[PDB]
Order: C-alpha cells, then sequence, then structure tokens
C-alpha cells in the first residue's frame, strides 16, 4: 500500500529536472502536475520490473486532451498515443508485419538504403572543404528512406514540398514539448476557446495538411491490381476489405495519422542520432581513424557497406550504439498508464497512474557503466574486441510498447554511419571553439548546433 514518496504541490528541461528529483528521493518517486498523478521510474531495474515483469497492466497510453483537433477516434488513434487495445495491436501488428514485407531485414532495403546513403554522400561532397551543419542533409536522406517505405518514393533534396514537410516536422516536433501543451492536457476544458484551439498546434496541423496532398497524389497513382509496393497501398488494400465493418482500424483518420506518425519518426530519431554521430567522431577523432580502419579491414573504400559486414565489425557496431547510449535522444520516453495496481521497487502504483520512464537513467546508470557520462565505445568491448550489449542498453525502451521501428533504425545507423566514414573524415573547423557535448531539448534530445569539415578519402 506504500507509495512511492514526492515533492508536495521548467518542460524545456525536464530530464534534468527528474535528474535532481531522482538522486533526492530514490528509483521510484511520485509527483503531481495538476489533477494527474505521476509516477517517474528510474534505473534498469524499476523501468524494467514495470515494462516487462509488469508488461500487461502498463503497456496503456494517458490520455492526450489535444489530439482531438488532429481527428482522433476509437478506430483512430495511430499506434503511438493509441489506447491499449485492440486498435492499437492490428494497427502495430500491421506495421511490423508489412515493413518486413516491404524488405526489412532483406537485401532489397538493404540496397536501397545504402542508395540514398550515395545521394547524401555526393551532398556532403558538395559543401567542398566548407564547414556546414549536416542536420538538414540527414534529415533528407534518412527522410527518403521512409518515405521509400511509407509514400512509394523518394524526393530530391531541393523539393519545394519536401523541404516544407521536413520543416514542418520539425517544428510540430517542438510542440510536443513546451509549457502550453502541459496545461491544455492538464485541463482539457480550456480547449474549449476557439482562439487557443488553432495556436496549440498550429504545425502539426500544418504537417498532416500537407501531408493529405502527397496521400492524394498516391492514392491515384496506386495500382490495386498489383501487389502493395509500400506501406500506404497496404493500408488502403485494408481499408477496402474493411468497407462495413465499424470495428476495424483502417480508416481515412488512421491513415493518414499513422503514416504521419511512421514518417516523422522515420525522420526526426534517426537523424538526430546521426547527427550525434558525427558530432562525437569529430569531438573523438581517434575513435573516428580505428571506425574507418575496420571499415577498410572488412568492406574496403569501394564496395557498399552491408548488413551482413555488421557482425564482422564489433568496434563500429560499438560506436553506433554507445552514440546512441550517449546520444540519449529519447531521455524520458514515451508516457505509459497502468491500466492496473501494480508493484514496483516495493512501491504501490495504483491504476490510472501515468508512468515516466526514465531512459537517460538506464542509459548512464553509474551502476551499469563504466564511465556513463563519457563517449566510451568500450561499454559494448570487452577487452578481447568482441561485441558485447548490456541489458541496460534500452534506447527503444522495453515491453509490449517498445519501438516497432528499431529493426529500421538499426540497419539505417549502419548504412549511413559506415557509408559516411568510408568516403569523408569529419573534424571540427579550425579556429571555431571545441563543440558542446551536451543537447538541447525537446521532446527529443538533439546535439546544440555544430559546424564541421568533410574532407573526401
Ligand atoms: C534511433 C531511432 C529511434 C529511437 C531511439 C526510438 C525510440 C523509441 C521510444 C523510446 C519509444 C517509446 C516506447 C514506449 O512507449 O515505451 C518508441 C516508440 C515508437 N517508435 Fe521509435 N525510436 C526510433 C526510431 C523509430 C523509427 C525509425 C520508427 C518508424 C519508422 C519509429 C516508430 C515508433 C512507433 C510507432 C512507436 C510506438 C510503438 C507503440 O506505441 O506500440 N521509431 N520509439
Ligand atoms: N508522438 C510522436 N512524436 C514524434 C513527432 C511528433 C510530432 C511531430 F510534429 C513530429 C514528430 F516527429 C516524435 O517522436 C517520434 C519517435 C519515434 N520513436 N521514438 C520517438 C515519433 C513522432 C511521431 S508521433
Ligand atoms: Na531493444
Ligand atoms: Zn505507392
Ligand atoms: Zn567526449
Ligand atoms: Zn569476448
Ligand atoms: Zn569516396
Amino acid at each position: 500500500g506504500k507509495l512511492p514518496p514526492g515533492p508536495l504541490p521548467d518542460f524545456q528541461n525536464t530530464p534534468y529536472c527528474f535528474d535532481q528529483l531522482r538522486r533526492r528521493f530514490g528509483d521510484v518517486f511520485s509527483l503531481q502536475l495538476a489533477w494527474t498523478p505521476v509516477v517517474v521510474l528510474n534505473g534498469l531495474a524499476a523501468v524494467r520490473e514495470a515494462l516487462v515483469t509488469h508488461g500487461e497492466d502498463t503497456a496503456d497510453r494517458p490520455p492526450v486532451p489535444i489530439t482531438q483537433i488532429l481527428g482522433f477516434g476509437p478506430r483512430s488513434q495511430g499506434v503511438f498515443l493509441a489506447r491499449y487495445g485492440p486498435a492499437w495491436r492490428e494497427q502495430r501488428r500491421f506495421s511490423v508485419s508489412t515493413l518486413r514485407n516491404l524488405g526489412l531485414g532483406k537485401k532489397s532495403l538493404e540496397q536501397w538504403v545504402t542508395e540514398e546513403a550515395a545521394c547524401l554522400c555526393a551532398a556532403f561532397a558538395n559543401h567542398s572543404g566548407r564547414p556546414f551543419r549536416p542536420n538538414g542533409l540527414l534529415d533528407k536522406a534518412v527522410s527518403n528512406v521512409i518515405a521509400s517505405l511509407t509514400c512509394g518514393r523518394r524526393f530530391e533534396y531541393d523539393d519545394p514540398r519536401f523541404l516544407r514537410l521536413l520543416d514542418l516536422a520539425q517544428e510540430g516536433l517542438k510542440e510536443e514539448s513546451g509549457f502550453l501543451r502541459e496545461v491544455l492536457n492538464a485541463v482539457p476544458v480550456l480547449l474549449h476557446i476557439p482562439a487557443l484551439a488553432g495556436k496549440v498546434l498550429r504545425f502539426q496541423k500544418a504537417f498532416l495538411t500537407q501531408l493529405d496532398e502527397l496521400l492524394t497524389e498516391h492514392r491515384m497513382t496506386w495500382d490495386p491490381a498489383q501487389p502493395p509496393r509500400d506501406l500506404t497501398e497496404a493500408f488502403l488494400a485494408e481499408m477496402e476489405k474493411a468497407k462495413g465493418n465499424p470495428e476495424s482500424s483502417f480508416n481515412d483518420e488512421n491513415l493518414r495519422i499513422v503514416v504521419a506518425d511512421l514518417f516523422s519518426a522515420g525522420m526526426v530519431t534517426t537523424s538526430t542520432t546521426l547527427a550525434w554521430g558525427l558530432l562525437l567522431m569529430i569531438l573523438h577523432p581517434d575513435v573516428q581513424r580505428r571506425v574507418q580502419q575496420e571499415i577498410d579491414d572488412v568492406i574496403g573504400q569501394v564496395r557498399r557497406p552491408e548488413m551482413g559486414d555488421q557482425a564482422h565489425m564489433p568496434y563500429t557496431t560499438a560506436v553506433i550504439h554507445e552514440v546512441q547510449r550517449f546520444g540519449d535522444i529519447v531521455p524520458l520516453g514515451v508516457t505509459h498508464m497502468t491500466s492496473r495496481d501494480i508493484e514496483v521497487q516495493g512501491f504501490r502504483i495504483p491504476k490510472g497512474t501515468t508512468l515516466i520512464t526514465n531512459l537517460s537513467s538506464v542509459l548512464k546508470d553509474e551502476a551499469v557503466w563504466e564511465k556513463p557520462f563519457r563517449f566510451h565505445p568500450e561499454h559494448f568491448l570487452d577487452a578481447q574486441g568482441h561485441f558485447v550489449k548490456p541489458e541496460a542498453f534500452l534506447p527503444f525502451s522495453a515491453g509490449r510498447r517498445a519501438c516497432l521501428g528499431e529493426p529500421l533504425a538499426r540497419m539505417e545507423l549502419f548504412l549511413f554511419f559506415t557509408s559516411l566514414l568510408q568516403h569523408f573524415s569529419f573534424s571540427v573547423p579550425t579556429g571555431q571553439p571545441r563543440p558542446s557535448h551536451h543537447g538541447v531539448f525537446a521532446f527529443l534530445v538533439s546535439p546544440s548546433p555544430y559546424e564541421l569539415c568533410a574532407v573526401p578519402r
């Protein structure tokens, strides 16, 4: 019956405040936000006990009132914010299966991704020896991969509409944070104000509008007489079969939500991680050279990298995992909710409680990692040089809600990272201050703005 302790009654720096509250109270501490009860879980033990051991009771999502503006409904919640039930499970299984059918885990997508990497490399080279922010180009290349899986196409890096879609998605990501989002979600009746409802998610609404245009175009080119060439076509085919069935999650409202979630996720996660990767490679040239050494020993500077090479490249694999661990791009994960009363680390957590998984505290747990606050590839290496992955490596969280994009992320991260280090050498621009290894929080944590030089090899 003993509830977790907590302070009795900034969101632009939330992961920072939680760690201060962490060491103060403990691993499992409670805290009050408006009329919403919240329990924050810290360290591998607490997170694992909640998401795995009590996985059936913590796989649910809290209600998010402001999503009513985006056309949400019982069979229209997509996957991400979908309540733990049939609608979530139908869409989740669909995404996992459809991605797998489209060549995820095969040589097919593998060669497509490394084709986009070639386009990315060419864009890098066009900047000569000049210093530049590589973020925009990383977004485009990574976005084309997920666009290829969902929309069945890629976009040119100068495409006006592609650029706007990426820009809106990035601005929409900022709207996923802030303090205003919290108040409207804490007390929903403030949303009744018509003048207020049009500002809260101004860019996310713009993104959806821009996406609708592309979907409409895609509908026209869809050939239902042929097997689905991408995820959207597969969804449409299921939507046709589901005509007359009110229980199906395959509807128009859900099509745009699923595609939006997948595309934007496909973009801002992998590219931010890659942005962390390049930053850490110019801050640690020694590590960069050792990776390039392994590439030349396994792949060479000639042919494009393949997923078969990763098993023979433990150091590069270690570096990539360390980029994810140090990068820590989803510090507080995604909020869960208890659908039943549970027991975590002795304390009692009642049904309906919002759970916050502090994944940061797992990736940088001092009890597990040797040098949690340092960039240290040997976190994933033994003395022999073998790749080892600790249990505390949970950047994709855990349990029934664990990131479904992890297989895509894994192959994208390896294929893009290796291809970029295979042909380029990155460094801090001479005359410029040492780029901070601290990041900026906005739900996702991106590295602070930096520039680099990309000289070909
Ligand atoms: C470095 C890359 C990525 C990281 C670190 C990451 C991390 C995460 C995390 C922490 C969650 C929350 C899991 C939870 O609720 O406990 C999540 C969920 C999710 N991610 Fe990712 N992700 C990445 C890439 C992707 C990609 C590429 C896609 C899609 C193409 C994707 C789609 C999703 C979806 C749909 C969910 C919700 C799953 C569900 O609610 O059942 N993610 N991810
Ligand atoms: N709630 C959402 N937030 C994300 C997101 C939300 C709103 C936007 F405008 C753009 C985004 F990218 C950020 O986190 C992504 C993510 C994927 N795995 N982990 C995070 C998933 C996307 C779409 S749904
Ligand atoms: Na995992
Ligand atoms: Zn198509
Ligand atoms: Zn460092
Ligand atoms: Zn070994
Ligand atoms: Zn080259």
